[PDB]
């Protein structure tokens, strides 16, 4: 029925520590004023695409705006993030409250455990899988976790460029059986893994050109695909396969490594037969 995306302001945000490779020499170099007339724009375009809700942003916590890392949802249910790196871990006692003050049943990971949410974790959109990144920050041994959880096939797909260390940097289920990803960034084995469940012409390929611009990292709604510049073949291939693209300038959040599905959290991930 109704869609719900959750986002963050970037109230208290900056690049103050390096945990990914688009982090590295960027401290400080965000500019926060245009942070928030980018983060402005972005929210504007999802809205007109879906209802977004607003969790109110943590002093020191400058990566919170990446709601994507909050947790993992299914219908009335979440499983919390737990993160890999101290300093995103003290995001997720407010992440929690958010659930929890809007009807959700938190699920909590072993404090060892890693799992970074619906970023690291994305759903097929019939709702047939979910398909699960591991390698890089969620840890493989959390994914009978959330199967169990969630009640959902769980397909294991593993990362292998430091680049792209969050699932959602690279791989993107589309409406319409499509699939939105960039192949070196996995493994020969899930790469074969993707391929049987996904027929060539439902796979959208992006060439590391757009792939470096974060050109998987993009919020489907219906027919709508939102995101950073990308190049006029990928735009081409998109509107053949029936998507209409609409693009927002995200600079400053590449400096921290993540665009705009990073900075979205869908809500309303309905459990469908
Ligand atoms: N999905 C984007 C997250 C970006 C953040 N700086 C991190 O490294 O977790």
């Amino acid at each position: 029925d109704d869609i719900r995306i959750l986002m963050c302001p970037p109230d208290h945000y900056d690049v103050d520590y390096v945990i990914n490779p688009w982090m590295e020499g960027n401290i400080h170099k965000s500019s926060q004023e245009r942070a928030v007339e980018q983060w402005k724009k972005l929210h504007q375009t999802i809205k007109e695409c879906a209802i977004v809700d607003l969790v109110k942003p943590a002093k020191g916590w400058p990566d919170m705006v990446f709601t994507a890392n909050a947790g993992l949802v299914l219908g009335e249910n979440v499983v919390l993030s737990r993160f890999y790196h101290k300093e995103r871990q003290g995001e997720e006692p407010y992440f929690k409250a958010w659930f929890e003050e809007n009807g959700f049943t938190v699920y909590e990971l072993p404090q060892d455990l890693p799992f970074e949410g619906a970023g690291d974790a994305l759903f097929d959109r019939e709702g047939r899988w979910l398909w699960a990144g591991y390698g890089f920050r969620s840890e493989l041994d959390s994914h009978p976790y959330i199967a169990k959880w969630l009640d959902t096939e769980v397909v294991s797909l593993r990362l292998i460029d430091e680049r792209f260390y969050h699932l959602d940097t690279c791989f993107c289920p589309l409406s319409g059986g499509y699939l939105l990803y960039y192949p070196p960034a996995f493994d020969a084995y899930s790469n074969r893994v993707i391929e049987m469940r996904i027929p060539p012409e439902k796979r959208i390929i992006v060439e590391e050109l757009d792939a470096v611009n974060f050109a998987c990292n993009a919020v489907n709604v219906n027919d709508i695909i939102i995101m950073n510049l990308v190049s006029r073949t990928l735009k081409e291939k998109l509107a053949e396969a029936g998507f209409k693209v609409r693009e927002t300038p995200l600079t400053e959040f590449l400096k921290a490594g993540g665009a705009a599905k990073c900075l979205t959290l869908r809500v309303t991930e309905p459990i469908l037969p």
